[PDB]
C-alpha cells in the first residue's frame, strides 16, 4: 500500500520464518526481488532497509532531518534509556551533540586529542617490545589502546596496561558486547516484552554496565570534589561547568544522569569498532606481506626511522591511506549501519513511511558496490589510488554512515587507524604461525557486527 513493498508476513513472527545463517544474506536476496528499498517484519514491527548507496544517501542526505531519528536497541535500553548521544533523540540529541562537538573539537585541557594517540602509540610500542616476539593474541591490547584514548578525553588519564582494576573493568565491558550480539540477545531484541521477566544475556548485560556506571559516576564526584573551573581538564568537567550554568533551566538536558549515561555512551561508539578494525588490518597485513612491505617503504620515505608518526604525514602517504580505507571498506564492521527512525511521516520513492518507523541503512551494500569498487569482495588498495598513486574516494566509502547522525567520532576514529598503524609498522614487522595462502579473512560471527575471527601474532622489533 504505503509502505515499501517486501515480503508477506505472519502475524507474531513477521518474516523471521523467511529469514536467516546469515541476515545480510537474506536483505541481498531480499534486494534481488524488491529492489533497493524494501520493508522487512523483523517480529511484529516493519523496517525499511536502504541497500545500495542511492537509497541510502537519499535518505540519509537528500532527506537527512527526516531521518535522524535512533531506533531503540532493546538489550542496553534499560541501562540507557535514550540518554548520551549514540541513543538520544529530537532536542535531546541536538544539544548533547552540538555539546560534543564544541568540546571534544576544543583539545580543555591543553593537550590535543592527536597527541593522546601519539601518546598512547608510543606506551603500545614500549609494551610490545617487553612481548620479545612471542606470539599474542592483540585482542586485549587494541581494546586497551582504544579504551585508554576515550580514558583520556573524558576522565583527564590514562591506565596502565597491566592494570588489574582497569582490567577487570574493561573485561566486563567488552564481554557486554559479546553477549549484545549473540543469539540469545538476537531474540532479546524480538521479544523483549516478554523475555523481561525471565534469566538471560540481558541481566547479565543490565549488571556488567551498572557497574560500570557505578565507577564511572564516582569519577564523576571526584572531579567535582577537585574542579577548577578556570582550567577544566576533560569532558566531564566542561559538562560539569554546563550543569551549573543552565542550573536555573529545567528544560535543560544538562543533569547527571545525561553525563553518566553519556560517558557511557562514548566507550560504546568509540572503542569497539575501532579496536575491530585494527585486528581485522593486522589480520590483512599478515595475508598480504607485499603491502604490509610497501606501507613500510612509504613509513621509512615520509617519516623516518626516528621520529614519531604524526597526522600531517597522512597527506603525505597516499599509499598508507589507500590501505587503512581499503580496510575499513572490507572491513565492513557494521553491514547494517546503525537502525535509524524517521522522525515524522516521510514521503520516500512514493512511499510512505509513518513516523518512528525503523530504518536500516545497510553499508555493507555501498561498501561492495561494484560501481565504485571494480573488485569489491578483494583486498585491493588500489580501490582508493588513481592513475599518478594519489588517493581518491567515491561516493561508495561510506563506512562511518552519513547525514545527521555521521559518526560523531570520524575523525579521531581516522587518526586513531592511522597512528597506531603507522606507529605499530614503523617499530615492527609482523609473522604468524599461518602462512598467508591459509590465512581465512571470512567473519567468524557475522552479525551486527561483523566478527573477524582470532589469531596470533608476533611483532618483531626492527632493526
Ligand atoms: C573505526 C571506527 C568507527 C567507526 C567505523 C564508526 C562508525 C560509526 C557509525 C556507522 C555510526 C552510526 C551512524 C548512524 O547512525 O548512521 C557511528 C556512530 C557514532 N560514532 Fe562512530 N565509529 C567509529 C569510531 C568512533 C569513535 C572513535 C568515536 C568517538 C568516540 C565514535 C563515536 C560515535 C558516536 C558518538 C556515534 C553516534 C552518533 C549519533 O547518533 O549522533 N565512533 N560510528
Ligand atoms: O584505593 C583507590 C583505588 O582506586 C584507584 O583507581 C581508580 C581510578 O582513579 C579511577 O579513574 C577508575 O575509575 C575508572 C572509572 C570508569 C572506568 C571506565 C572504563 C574502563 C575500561 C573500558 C570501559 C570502562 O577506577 C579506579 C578504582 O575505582 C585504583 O583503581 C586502585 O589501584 C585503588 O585501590
Ligand atoms: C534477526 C534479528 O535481527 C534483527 O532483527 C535486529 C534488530 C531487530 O529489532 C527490530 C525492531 N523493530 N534489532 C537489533 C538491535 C539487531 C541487533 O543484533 O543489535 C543487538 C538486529 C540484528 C539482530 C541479530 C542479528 C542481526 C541483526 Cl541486524
Ligand atoms: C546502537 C548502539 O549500539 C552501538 O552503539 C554499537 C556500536 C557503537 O560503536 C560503533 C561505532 N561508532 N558499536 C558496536 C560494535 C555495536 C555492537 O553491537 O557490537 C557488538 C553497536 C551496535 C551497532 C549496530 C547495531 C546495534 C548495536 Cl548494539
Amino acid at each position: 500500500g504505503k509502505l515499501p513493498p517486501g515480503p508477506s508476513p505472519l502475524p507474531v513472527l513477521g518474516n523471521l520464518l523467511q529469514m536467516d545463517k546469515g541476515l545480510l544474506r537474506s536483505f541481498l536476496r531480499l534486494r534481488e526481488k524488491y529492489g533497493d528499498v524494501f520493508t522487512v517484519y523483523l517480529g511484529s514491527r516493519p523496517v525499511v532497509v536502504l541497500c545500495g548507496t542511492d537509497a541510502i544517501r537519499e535518505a540519509l542526505v537528500d532527506q537527512a532531518e527526516a531521518f535522524s531519528g535512533r531506533g531503540k536497541i532493546a538489550v542496553v535500553d534499560p541501562i540507557f534509556q535514550g540518554y548520551g548521544v549514540i541513543f538520544a533523540n529530537g532536542e535531546r540529541w541536538r544539544a548533547l551533540r552540538r555539546f560534543s562537538l564544541a568540546t571534544m573539537r576544543d583539545f580543555m585541557g591543553k593537550r590535543s586529542v592527536e597527541e593522546r594517540i601519539q601518546e598512547e602509540a608510543r606506551c603500545l610500542v614500549e609494551e610490545l617490545r617487553k612481548s620479545k616476539g612471542a606470539l599474542l593474541d592483540n585482542t586485549l591490547l587494541f581494546h586497551s589502546i582504544t579504551s585508554n584514548i576515550i580514558c583520556s578525553i573524558v576522565f583527564g588519564k590514562r591506565f596502565d596496561y597491566k592494570d588489574p582494576v582497569f582490567l577487570r573493568l574493561l573485561d566486563l565491558f567488552f564481554q557486554s558486547f559479546s553477549l549484545i550480539s549473540s543469539f540469545s540477545s538476537q531474540v532479546f531484541e524480538l521479544f523483549s516484552g516478554f523475555l523481561k521477566y525471565f534469566p538471560g544475556t540481558h541481566r547479565q548485560i543490565y549488571r556488567n554496565l551498572q557497574e560500570i556506571n557505578t565507577f564511572i559516576g564516582q569519577s564523576v564526584e571526584k572531579h567535582r570534589a577537585t574542579l577548577d573551573p578556570s582550567n577544566p581538564r576533560d569532558f566531564i568537567d566542561v559538562y560539569l561547568l554546563r550543569m551549573e550554568k543552565d542550573k536555573s533551566d529545567p528544560s535543560s538536558e544538562f543533569h547527571h544522569q545525561n553525563l553518566i549515561l553519556t560517558v557511557l555512551s562514548l566507550f560504546f561508539a568509540g572503542t569497539e569498532t575501532t579496536s575491530t578494525t585494527l585486528r581485522y588490518g593486522f589480520l590483512l597485513m599478515l595475508k598480504y606481506p607485499h603491502v604490509t612491505e610497501r606501507v613500510q617503504k612509504e613509513i621509512e620515505q615520509v617519516i623516518g626511522s626516528h621520529r614519531p608518526p604524526a597526522l600531517d604525514d597522512r597527506a603525505k602517504m597516499p599509499y598508507t591511506d589507500a590501505v587503512i580505507h581499503e580496510i575499513q571498506r572490507l572491513g565492513d564492521l557494521i553491514p547494517f549501519g546503525v537502525p535509524h527512525t524517521v522522525t515524522k511521516d516521510t514521503q520516500f520513492r512514493g512511499y510512505v513511511i509513518p513516523k518512528n518507523t525503523e530504518v536500516f541503512p545497510v553499508l555493507s551494500s555501498a561498501l561492495h558496490d561494484p560501481r565504485y569498487f571494480e573488485t569489491p569482495n578483494t583486498f585491493n588498495p588500489g580501490h582508493f589510488l588513481d592513475a599518478n598513486g594519489a588517493l581518491k574516494r567515491n561516493e561508495g566509502f561510506m563506512p562511518f554512515s552519513l547525514g545527521k547522525r555521521i559518526c560523531l567520532g570520524e575523525g579521531i576514529a581516522r587518526t586513531e587507524l592511522f597512528l597506531f598503524f603507522t606507529t605499530i609498522l614503523q617499530n615492527f614487522s609482523i609473522a604468524s604461525p599461518v602462512p598467508p595462502e591459509d590465512i581465512d579473512l571470512t567473519p567468524r560471527e557475522s552479525g551486527v557486527g561483523n566478527v573477524p575471527p582470532s589469531y596470533q601474532i608476533r611483532f618483531l622489533a626492527r632493526h
